[PDB]
Order: C-alpha cells, then structure tokens, then sequence
DNA sequence: AGGGTTAGGGTTTGGGTTAGGG
C-alpha cells in the first residue's frame, strides 16, 4: 500500500516519511483519486521540500489531473511562489492548458498572485493567451478590479 | 451536508458529476 502511503505523507508534508517509501519502491506518480499525484498534491498544499524530494525521484511535472492541471497550475493559483520556481527550473509546462482552457497564467491572475505572475512570464508564459471565455489574463485583472496587474500585464500587452 | 482555483477543512457524516474520509 506504499502509494496510498506516499500520497497521504505528501500531501500531509512528512518528507522523512516521503523519503523512506521512495526508498521502499512507491510510485512516484502514484494516484488513486482524480489523477492526483503525489507532487499535484505537495504543489497545491504548499510543501515545497516534498515537491523538491518528488522532482528528485523522477516525478512526471506536467503529469495532469481528471481538470487537466499540472503541479504548476495549482501551485500558481494557490500563491505557492517558490514551488512555481522550482516547478519551472525543473521544466515545468508554463503554457500548459486545462481542461477549462486556462493556463497557470489565467490561474495566477484570478486569484491576484503578481509575484507569481512575473515569474510566469519571466519563463515564456504566453501573455495572450485565452480561457475558455476568450480571455486573457489582463482581462480576468480588469474583471477583478486588479489595479497592480493590470499594470503588469499592459506594459507586455 | 455542502461547496469547491475540490482531493482538506470548518462543530458534525458520508455525496458527487469522478467521488473517501476526521
Ligand atoms: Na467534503
Ligand atoms: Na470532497
Ligand atoms: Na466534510
């Protein structure tokens, strides 16, 4: 049972625990709901030293979930900064596109993450890209009344 | 029970559309 194991000790963020049903032979990209990952779960709770131990063993970080989101969607649209860097670094998809339409940058824009959305685009993310709505990520800012990115986004636009 | 950038967390217990458990 060592996947269910690893992706409660992930989510949980017990990397002792993590780093010991590695070493046992779990599935690094084991998933039992949802297509959920070990390294999906550690990058949308915010464990960052898991999501470092999961990358280390081989996990997939553009694997996708039943909504079609990477580690790196969640990470953006939950304010996890430094597991977006290190997902990146590690070559994580920047434009990678939900089953909704929305990138990591669409994410980061709805829930207001500026710092987040810098880093994106500082990796390539595509500024014009467009949801399911046929908006992009300034859109959603003006939508939300989001003066700081705004401001970000129009000096790209 | 119910919702959901949902997969835990808010007294408390099992739903779901895919669909378990303090
Ligand atoms: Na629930
Ligand atoms: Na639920
Ligand atoms: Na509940």
């Amino acid at each position: 049972d060592l996947g269910k194991k690893l992706l409660e000790a992930a989510r949980a963020g017990q990397d002792d625990e993590v780093r010991i049903l590695m070493a046992n032979g779990a599935d690094v990209n084991a998933s039992d709901k949802a297509g959920l990952t070990p390294l999906r779960l550690a990058a949308r709770t915010g464990h960052l030293e898991i999501v470092e131990v999961l990358l280390k063993y081989g996990a997939d970080v553009n694997a996708t979930d039943i909504y079609g989101r990477t580690p790196l969607h969640l990470a953006a649209g939950y304010g996890h900064l430094e597991i977006v860097e290190v997902l990146l670094k590690h070559g994580a998809d920047v434009n990678a596109n939900d089953q909704l339409g929305d990138t990591p940058l669409h994410l980061a824009a709805h829930w207001g993450h500026l710092e987040i959305v810098e880093v994106l685009l500082k990796y390539g993310a595509d500024v014009n890209a467009q949801d399911k709505f046929g908006k992009t990520a300034f859109d959603i800012s003006i939508d939300n009344g989001n003066e700081d990115l705004a401001e970000i986004l129009q000096k790209l636009n």
